[PDB]
């Protein structure tokens, strides 16, 4: 990167290509004066903004210095620019106290793409449109057309949108092979609806804007999981099979795991979420938000653990940074003064749907630490080997107070990584890391250091392109692209609302696309009665034995994925055109993925479909199941179900791996 | 109206209220750029805006002559303010032409109420929300929590909101007792949300803002329609009975006549809008658009006219400033280049729905004589003595040129008026005005002068709030405000869609409310096959018989609203605050209304209602159908199909017609 700057224009390049310009024809910053208002229910916020000023700055003044060049705007902002050959920085100061609108613009050309903001469920491109940054429900159906999605907003006011995520991230990753961040957990919206700039609408004055290039993707990513972090691998015991979702005590839920034993399903963990207890609301069977095991649906737990574990099955469960009001921690938590209040003094409580539970004060030091011990003493201590660690996204912004003294228009965005840090913490001050994982559906800049692996969060339990199936692959691929190289989904879904239900052949559709993926675990979802489980058939159970199978056949080559994405930060579900970077059309896909470097997955994500059109890019291919090779472009090969769309490389060093699934399952 | 005017602070009072303010702290204008992006789809328009600036602007400079007082806001905007006992008004002119968005501030208190912005559907007090003045499609549905609006949105972009409405205008109404109009036909949105001031956004720097007061609401409405315009009194022979409004060429219109008729139902005319032909779509059945009467469908015409004529029943027909792309007048405006074309040249055709039409370019002074003579020629030239004049909201801004050569942005809103001004000087030019009506839905600032009658437009067949017949009261005392004074509504509503049909209760209910407004006119809608018909139905037949013989009989009193508005502006339904302006809930009520002094009306508007609750103001009150005497407050009366909640004031000297009307149709 290169600077050229006058006494009135400056100007940042990467190559050739100018990225950074302010003239007063083309003003690189605006600032102004907004009122928002900010009304949120049950996790879903609607945002408004009323601007009453916004103007461009002008550039009054430059200072050069050999490592700094100096932006002097009026007696708004000062910008502090420091460049390498691969990494600017520029720091700002705010001179005027009334700016809470910031405005930061980046050259740009028609044919640029961008990546990222986060795990996007609907857009991997971003470009001509724009994506608000503000964790929360990501919402159900996602779609103003589809029925669901209607009633969701009529009755739940819970649609959403295509930008609505639990994990928003404001850092987006430029076809012009550079990445940017800017340094604020404020609410902030990245719009890309201008062919000639990018606009970057952050509600502070942000400390820092950072930007780094590199000469390909693969380097790109080495240098962004460098900056945010990167995960450990995986448990090797992950890769001996399914991690089983399934609910009702002692004797439901390990008659199941025996159940899925009996019919030859190779199962690496049982994860019952309802280890704590249940609670039943009208959206369907809930959890008790009370961090302990229940002593009347699963007496005997620890031992129970202990023995499961000799017959080389872990357990794992759920917790999340909320308590229930009629809980046994929430009293020690009212007692001890760790939720957040309100300005009168009492504990806030943030309806969840029928039920109320306190915010631990994640920014209480004290009460920090009080959660990391409820997770070593009652989750790590009896023995759980992995858990689900939820939500992160429910900080409200009216009359709350927090320990930092930050609004929370601030700490909104932070809270999904304080929740984060506190599971990784327990774990590495244990001396767990490696040995359990939990994972995570919120986040933000940092969880690529402190989830040990995301989940696409709630899908609904169907086909749709905004919230079935498919939405899972574009999440795998904006996630990575941000250094989040580990992820996963619910096989099968989860939300089940407004005569929306389950399907067999979308469990099993579900399934043969995450054999290809790190981590394979089933959920009952929210109303397990009357949704398809997998333990309900018997065709079912035999035809899972196969993909469980298949996964731990992949697994020799999916530990080096994991292992690369350790040490480089290269994710396992990859862009096409992270390793096809002259192939335009690889630009533009965002329902296939390269597993690693050596597969590409196109998964079906629609029902009754028995051939399925895939793009391949320039290279050799071989068809998994039929061993039938390409050499790329257009193509349609069968897609029965239980054969995934999956071909690997013909000089793969793991040839020998995919040739011998296809000796026993191919056709 | 006092001024206060120093160097740095100017004020505006109406008597000891402060209605204008600007100081540093407070200021009165602000200014920027915007780029709008319009949406139009079937003359709904989905309309969003990207503010690069907005800035409030500095007073620099006061001069004060005896008459004027010059406000200079640095290089940016003069306002040249001029003031009386009753008027003010502040003339602006632009020195920066980079503006092009316009905020100008009006001081304001919490209490403070507000009316107009137009014709309203949804709400008549504005304060709280926001209204957008760009005529439109007014939705079907109107609520997005219906499935008609969710359906209307996803097949046909049409759901709208509560804002949309044909007749917009930027006047409103306030309760320190002036109006204030804007002088500007470009898109504006006027913004009632805060307590201490309403923001008028203005797509513009408007020519002239005028500001006028008055010690009562009725010398308000003597001066608003004094600068806006007053209509002529209605023809008498309206007052003869029911408008019917039947379709289907000579054999079914005049056969429906005639069954009218023998069923005792007075008929003062016959409203055929398929007149010149019929067109069949997927919306339902149409209309041929080419203003001549159809040979086919009703031959010899002129001649039946004459025969109803001597019969005592007059013709009524259609019109709209469109034609369809087959049509003989088409092929002559095409031929005489009278249309509105594109920048390519080419005559600009718009899709009304598997239909394409020009538009006749009412700004070309050829074009507006030719169409003039048009109406002239073909309809009053074959007898036709009324006729709905449609249309007007569908100017697009994409691509379209005007002889005024004015942009598409300014002229949208101005079409509805030139429409109105085309038909008014073919009926004033023809020696008519007073003895032929028309009846326009669209609108603007001077259809007050130009408009002989109002309708509600298209309220669909049901009885919701936002869409049904509810909204038509709304609508009534929102234009009336705005010195449009006599308007009516589809007796049974317009829409029928997304199994949405016309029941008998709606038809009846809707006759009851129209029996007391000044024009009683059925419709049979888009779908006339599958909806309710009055001539259906041998019960309905003789209820509307009463119905429309109670109209007759209240003729005497209706005649003289009609002439009071004629004379004075005072609207012929007014809201209960005009007459009782010391009466707080009264300002507060939009669902009764007051017809004339003397009578409140207060219609049911909900289905399976027997009695109805009412509040009446302090006064001497006489239910009209039982004689029972109420002196104000809230009261419920018996309320069957065809007892409109209805009360006269008991020193009315009408009280003898009411009497009558007791005797004969009372309980
Ligand atoms: O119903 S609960 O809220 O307790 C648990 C759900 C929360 N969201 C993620 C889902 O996977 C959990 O089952
Ligand atoms: O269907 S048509 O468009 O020809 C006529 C309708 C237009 N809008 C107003 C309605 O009253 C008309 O029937």
């Amino acid at each position: 990167m290169q600077i050229k700057v006058n006494d009135n224009e400056f100007q940042l390049f990467v190559g050739e290509k100018r990225i950074l310009e302010h003239s007063k024809e083309r003003p690189m910053i605006y600032v102004g004066v907004g009122q928002e208002d900010v009304d949120m229910y049950r996790g879903n916020f609607k945002i408004t903004d009323y601007v009453t000023e916004r103007f461009p700055l002008k550039l009054t003044d430059v200072i050069q210095t050999a490592d700094t060049v100096r932006l002097c705007f009026e007696s708004y902002i000062i910008a502090k620019i420091k460049c390498d050959e691969n990494l600017c920085t520029i720091d700002f100061e705010q001179k005027d106290d009334r700016i809470n609108r910031f405005w930061f613009r980046v050259a740009a050309d028609k044919e640029e793409k961008c990546y990222g903001c986060g795990e996007q469920m609907s857009y991997f491109n971003l470009r001509g449109r724009n994506f608000p940054i503000w964790t929360s429900e990501p919402g159900v159906g996602r779609d103003k057309t589809t029925y669901v999605t209607w009633r969701s907003d009529v009755e739940n006011k819970a649609g959403g949108d295509y930008y609505n995520t639990n994990y928003p991230q404001p850092t987006f990753v430029s076809t012009n092979k550079y990445y940017l961040h800017v340094d604020s957990t404020a609410y902030a919206d990245f719009d890309f609806r201008n062919d000639s700039f990018h606009e970057l609408q952050i509600w502070e004055v942000p400390k820092q804007i950072r930007i780094e290039c590199a000469d390909t993707y693969l380097k790109l990513l080495e240098r962004i999981t460098t900056y945010f972090g990167r995960q450990p691998k995986l448990p090797d015991w992950v890769y001996n099979g399914l991690i089983i979702g399934v609910q009702g005590g002692n004797e439901r839920s390990f008659g199941l795991l025996d159940k899925t034993l009996d019919r030859n399903i190779k199962v690496a963990g049982i994860w019952c979420q309802d280890w704590c207890g249940k609670r039943v609301t009208s959206f369907g069977k809930r959890l008790q938000w009370d961090w302990k095991y229940h002593k009347e649906m699963y007496p005997d737990l620890p031992k129970k653990i202990k023995e499961i574990n000799a017959k080389g099955i872990k357990f794992l469960g759920y917790v999340n940074p909320y308590l229930v009001n009629d809980g046994e921690l929430y009293k020690e938590g009212k007692e001890k003064g760790y939720f957040a209040t309100k300005a009168d003094g009492s504990d806030y409580l943030v309806d969840f749907g029928e039920f109320y539970c306190g915010v631990v004060d994640l920014t209480n030091p004290e009460a920090f630490e009080w959660f990391k011990d409820i997770i070593k003493e009652y989750t790590l201590g009896i023995g759980i080997d992995g858990w689900m660690a939820d939500f992160g996204e429910y900080l409200p912004t009216d009359d709350i107070c927090l320990y930092s003294g930050k609004s929370p228009m601030i700490e909104h965005n932070h809270w999904p990584v304080l929740w984060a840090k506190c599971n990784y913490e327990a774990v590495k001050e244990s001396g767990k890391l490696g040995d359990v994982v939990y994972f995570m559906r919120a986040g933000g800049a940092g969880s690529q250091k402190y989830c040990t692996l995301l989940w696409a969060g709630d899908q609904s339990v169907d086909f749709t392109i905004h919230d079935g199936l498919a939405s899972v692959i574009c999440g795998a691929l904006s996630a990575g692209m941000m250094g989040c190289g580990l992820t996963h989904s619910d096989i099968g879904g989860y939300t089940s609302l407004f005569d929306n239900t389950r399907t067999k052949e979308l469990f099993l559709r579900w399934a043969e696309m995450a054999m290809f993926t790190p981590f394979m675990r089933t959920h009952e979802g929210n109303r397990p009665d009357t949704n398809f489980q997998y333990y309900d058939d018997e065709d079912t159970m035999e035809r899972l034995a196969r993909l469980v199978d298949v996964y731990t056949m992949l697994a020799p080559y999916t530990k080096t994925l994991v292992e690369e994405n350790a040490d480089s930060g290269h994710p396992v579900q990859r862009p096409l055109f992270m390793h096809y970077e002259s192939d335009a059309k690889a630009y533009d896909i965002q329902y296939e993925y390269l597993f690693g470097r050596d597969m590409l997955i196109a998964p079906v994500y629609e029902q009754d479909k028995h051939e399925w059109d895939v793009y391949l890019p320039q290279d050799e291919w071989v068809h998994l199941w039929t061993g039938e090779e390409y050499h790329g472009g257009e193509i349609t090969v069968s897609a029965e179900l239980g054969y995934t769309p999956a071909f690997y490389r013909k000089n793969s060093e793991f040839a020998d791996i995919f040739e011998e699934i296809r000796e026993k399952y191919g056709v």
